């Protein structure tokens, strides 16, 4: 009851509730589509992935709420999927998660199969796909 709160929309698009019944929430979406790009700063790793969310001050329980997500994952050293940090300022995303390498799109799921419940699993689709990460607010879609 006071813990971060999962809600699926649909397979696609997932929402993270902040704790305390926050006005705000974790977005992921499962997605083909690329919107970022490798630059000398914007990459980060599951251990460096706290330092994408440094936009906003006022929910401070934004990076906690992530090593929450991360469940221990960026212990596993070889999970290892291309991540890359957003420029808020400039309209993107706050991390794009390439998830198309089989044993980390399986290992992904894994953890959001128990964490959100069942729903079609993404490693079936070919080629690319991405998890995109950005914050919204929360309107009790769920
Ligand atoms: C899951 O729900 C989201 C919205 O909650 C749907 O997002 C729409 O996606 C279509 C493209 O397929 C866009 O044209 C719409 O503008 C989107 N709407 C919103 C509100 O984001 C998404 O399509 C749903 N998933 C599926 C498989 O239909
Ligand atoms: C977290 O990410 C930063 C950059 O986003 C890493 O910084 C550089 O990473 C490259 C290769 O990943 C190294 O060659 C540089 O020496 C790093 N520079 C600095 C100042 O760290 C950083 O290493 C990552 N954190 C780790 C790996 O613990
Ligand atoms: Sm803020
Ligand atoms: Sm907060
Ligand atoms: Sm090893």
């Amino acid at each position: 009851p006071y813990v971060p709160m999962p809600c699926m929309i649909n397979d696609t698009h997932f929402l993270l509730r902040g704790p305390f019944e926050a006005s705000w929430a974790i977005k992921l979406e499962i997605t083909d589509v690329t919107t970022l790009v490798v630059d000398t700063d914007n990459v980060a790793n599951p251990t460096n992935i706290s330092k994408c969310f440094a936009n906003n001050q006022d929910e401070r329980l934004l990076g906690f709420t992530m090593e929450w997500f991360l469940s221990g994952l960026e212990h596993d050293h070889h999970f290892t999927p291309q991540i890359i940090c957003g420029n808020v300022s400039k309209g993107e995303v706050n991390a794009q998660v390439n998830i198309t390498m089989e044993d980390h799109c399986s290992q992904v799921f894994l953890k959001m199969r128990r964490i959100f419940g069942v729903f079609k699993n993404p490693c079936t689709s070919h080629g690319k796909q991405n998890v995109l990460i950005s914050v919204s607010n929360w309107t009790n879609q769920c």
